[PDB]
């Protein structure tokens, strides 16, 4: 019995007695991302280099999220990181929905063939005014759905929801996301630590301290495995399949840290507790952390429980 | 003008005057390399999950790669990082050339989706004698071409020959490998240091001097960024295409280091010296090593000039 | 703003506050008919020839459409083709329909790769009882949606419902079916008779004159072209775009015609019907045949209504 | 042993020890027909209906062949079904053969999904003068390659050389051609028959007879099936597989028949000949005839030997 994730959206739709609007806000989702699959995959390049005689990923992508969500009738208010301001939907085909999303996540890896993907937050309007820029202002915590597509060896769309967290294999000979993982749960301790060293010597003295423990352990347990793809979702996705911890803190040159709030730490922060998992800047959770810019940044640390609640005791440690 | 891989060795094949044995060799390799591409993408991992109602990736690219070699008639000895001892083909099928292979590079990044690939040696037999190991035993020096195919975001192959090095993009919609990149020539100094960092216990002198140097430069500059994909064919290619250094030198568990001389160091070795880049254990050149073992072992640094050079001379400072 | 059958599917489902069954059903049958189209276009072949070292379409469409539909919980009597008697779809996994359908028309055409697709019935259980292969044996006329898949140049997948005939053609990069002719509808005359002539000896005489009226016209017009591709499914898409008519009536050695009431006639002609068009058997019209037998057959003519009209009148002139 | 088309031409041409340029040429056919054949499946056609916001196949398949053939370096002339003049390669990059080609053969059948192709003859220069049309005016028995590639439920390519006839199968996961079927010979006879009876009212005596006969076997045998699908690729490639005969003879518009001569007969005849089977005007050979305009038509008759002789001496029995 092969579940695919149309029929689990289906199911999901039916089992909550939703009116259908978000089951095919989730559909279009899922076709957008096979989309973006098959156009970072380089099918029909070869035409690109004029095979017949006589544009760039991060624009494609951006575009077909755009064309795709708005088709849904779905949604309201879309959040990209390509455009300064949230896209407010043409009032005939509005939907309860507002969308945070990265279009393509890891743009220095992008010419280097490394894995990139697609990330994503889903919120349900919270009031009846307008639809405006402040729809998508609201806490992770209060996502009714998010997830990434990993362009990896293999293309992988990983959703979480109140329900949890499952990972769908995409088949390319049939275009159709595979159950291959259900309700993931995040081990309790890993041994990768993720994060890029590059910046040592701007690192406040809680990461300063972590790093030391990973090489150097104390107790004189084996020392942690080193990872760094250099994408958020590869990272994170390797982290929530493997286990262990990811960082991206903030540093002198970068106060608020990098990652955006919005489409990138809150999809993640929501995927990582729902799978059992701890998201946070240090200090406070980032689901609970409340939004004041579309495009605000902010410090995460997330991954295993055992890993991130150590580091959060060395925070306090130099309280 | 649109260039094929296929079109491409024909060309060079003929300038160069060859019988076509190490034409058919380099079809060959181009069509396995497609075959597992589209495995490892998943294409119908459907029937495994039995849509219809009803073998790992490392053991059936090996299998690929040995029956599309064996199936060229070009080859007499085969090393692959996946059998204890060399194999021997048949006399009816036996050519002249000696290939050593990595079938599957980046075993840890298989389950987590992160990219893998697949690296290659290729040299003629030296000998009268009746074909064995010791065939296949020959420094890289003696290449006559390396190469690998990365399964990233996208499929490349890169292939390096006496006379440069080129980047062949995979068109999965018509499996062809186009010509994206001509002659390529490494940047003579890059601001990428890739390298895990969980070893730090472990690293010699050199190694720890010359990466807190670039954490902490002398001159004051920005410091260079860390990536460490986990397998080596992503590191290395990202080397090739952006610049910066690659390393994984001896420790504990590895005093000679971890990666094979064969089939991994020596191939990365070339396509890095051909184009313009340098490839070292620390003391010496890697394609200089005459190895004695077909799974021997073998400490490498690899990528920009400056940047090597600049490594090198922290180990002659120590000495 | 581009249709996928997934959202359309999604749309016809909400505007006639479906439950939710059978739009399920038909996401199925389409991710089914997606399968079996990459069987058909001999994807991954090359293994089949051992390219690693060291079944048949009708048997393996069969198969997928079987355990595809069980699987959709919204079936509880399936009529293949293949199958002697109706399948009892097991109680833990029954939806309140049942489906009707040839799992891969033009048998003889399939080795010498000519055009072949899947054809299906979709009917609601008319009844309370259990379950029984009598639960098939409603007339045409009660079907509640009826298609077929078309394996030729480029694969389309048409559908007919009580509001009509919809075309989608697959695009096989992203695994979607795309609306690209809504509300399909015939045109009154054509300009193509297709039928086998060889059984031209067998034919009774309405057929008979009525093959000679489109090569010799009395009203001395053009001459009507002939096309018979062998397969079913081929000579009637053609037919309802190009308009014209398709026939395999009866004859000397099969009085009851060839093809089957359930899988081929009755869904050919509630699209033929829902397209403005035609389906007799020369002196009834199908979809009001009450079936006898699961695997029963009928004569069968179809298209344009004036043309159809037009074999009408003479059956009647020999009545 | 799997064998690809690409390791299979690269062999023979060893064995003739060819320079390599007709090797490049097949090569490039090769290419050029991977590259029509994803078209013709519709892959990418999403973006046509704007899924990311925003050329038939007849002019799209014209291009690619032309533009690979020319890039290929091996020919100087080449003649299309789509060009009113010959086409003259620039001589940087001309070649010594000349190639007549039917880029998309079926054109009736496109917008109604029916099997299509591409039809190509090879010929070598019989000249030092100046290459022009004259050089693509050569009798068919002068060919040195001749075949086709069928787009029907899967794409097949046919090759015919001075050795025999060679069906590969297209495995489109991969993109290469696999052998299938060696040394092909047609059955000396078969039982279906393949023409447009809609000509009727303006076929000959002898046609009409043979088809009369076929109807009405003398021998009372049971009649011969009938099939005609309506591209002559299509007919062609079922009769070279299942044995029979295919006829496309003189009507009013067409008193010299329709079917081209230079990229539809003689390509036809060549294979069909190399099969073991025959092809006729109806009272000469079509691959003795020595045309004298590269857009010339001609009368064609071709399959089962046994099948053809009998309609052969249909005709000299009138006379
Ligand atoms: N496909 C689905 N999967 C999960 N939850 C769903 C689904 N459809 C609806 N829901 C839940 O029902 C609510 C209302 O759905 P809707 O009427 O489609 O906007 C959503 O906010 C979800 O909490
Ligand atoms: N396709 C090719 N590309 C580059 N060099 C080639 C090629 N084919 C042959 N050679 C060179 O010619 C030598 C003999 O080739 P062969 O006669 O095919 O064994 C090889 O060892 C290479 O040095
Ligand atoms: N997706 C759909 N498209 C068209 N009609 C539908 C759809 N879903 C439901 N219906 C209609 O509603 C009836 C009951 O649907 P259901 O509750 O899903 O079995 C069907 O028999 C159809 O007449
Ligand atoms: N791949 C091949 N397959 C069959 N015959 C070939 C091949 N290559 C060359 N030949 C034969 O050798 C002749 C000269 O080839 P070339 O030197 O490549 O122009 C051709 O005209 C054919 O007769
Ligand atoms: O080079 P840096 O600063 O480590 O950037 C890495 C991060 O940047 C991003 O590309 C920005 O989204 C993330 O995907 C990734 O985690
Ligand atoms: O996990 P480690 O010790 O960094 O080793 C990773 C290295 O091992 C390999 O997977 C091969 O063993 C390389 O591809 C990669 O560079
Ligand atoms: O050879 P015949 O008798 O014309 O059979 C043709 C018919 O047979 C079938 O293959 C039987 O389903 C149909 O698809 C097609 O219309
Ligand atoms: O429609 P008609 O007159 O039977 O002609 C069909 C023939 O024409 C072609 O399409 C080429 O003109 C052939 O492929 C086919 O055999
Ligand atoms: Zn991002
Ligand atoms: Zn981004
Ligand atoms: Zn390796
Ligand atoms: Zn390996
Ligand atoms: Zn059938
Ligand atoms: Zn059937
Ligand atoms: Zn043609
Ligand atoms: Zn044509």
């Amino acid at each position: 019995n092969i579940v695919t994730l149309t029929r689990f959206v289906m199911e999901e739709g039916r089992k909550a007695r939703g009116t259908g609007e978000m089951t095919q806000l989730l559909n279009s989702l899922c076709t957008a991302v096979k989309a973006i699959s098959t156009a970072v995959r380089k099918a029909g390049i070869a035409h690109l280099w004029g095979i017949a005689g006589s544009k760039k990923l991060d624009v494609l992508s951006n575009d077909l999220v755009i064309n795709v969500l708005k088709s849904s009738f779905a949604t309201c208010v879309l959040v990209s990181e390509e455009d300064k301001n949230a896209i407010i939907v043409e009032p005939e085909k509005r939907g309860k929905y507002v969308v945070c999303f990265d279009p393509l996540d890891g743009s220095s890896n992008i010419d280097c063939l490394v894995s990139i993907g697609t990330i994503f937050g889903i919120y349900r309007k919270n009031s009846t005014d307008e639809p405006s820029e402040k729809d998508a202002l609201q806490p992770g915590r209060n996502l009714v759905a998010a997830g990434y597509a990993l362009y990896g060896s293999a293309t992988m769309l990983v959703l979480a929801m109140v329900n949890g967290v499952n990972c769908f294999m995409l088949d390319p000979a049939i275009g159709e996301f595979i159950l291959v993982d259900r309700d993931v749960k995040i081990k309790k301790k890993g041994s990768i630590y993720s994060i890029n060293e590059g910046y040592a010597k701007e690192f406040d003295p809680a990461i300063t301290e972590y790093i030391q423990r990973k090489k150097f352990p104390p107790d004189n347990s084996a020392p942690y495995g080193a990872r760094y793809v250099g994408s958020m979702v590869a990272d994170v996705h390797r982290t929530l399949v493997y286990g262990g911890i990811f960082m991206y803190p903030a540093n002198k040159k970068s106060p608020k840290g990098k990652l955006r709030l919005l489409y990138e730490c809150n999809p993640m922060a929501y995927v990582m507790e729902k799978a059992g998992g701890l998201a946070t800047t240090g200090k406070e959770a980032v689901l609970d952390i409340v939004p004041t810019d579309i495009h605000q940044r902010a410090p995460i640390i997330l991954g295993s429980p055992e890993d991130v609640t150590e580091l959060l005791e060395i925070y306090q440690k130099h309280a």
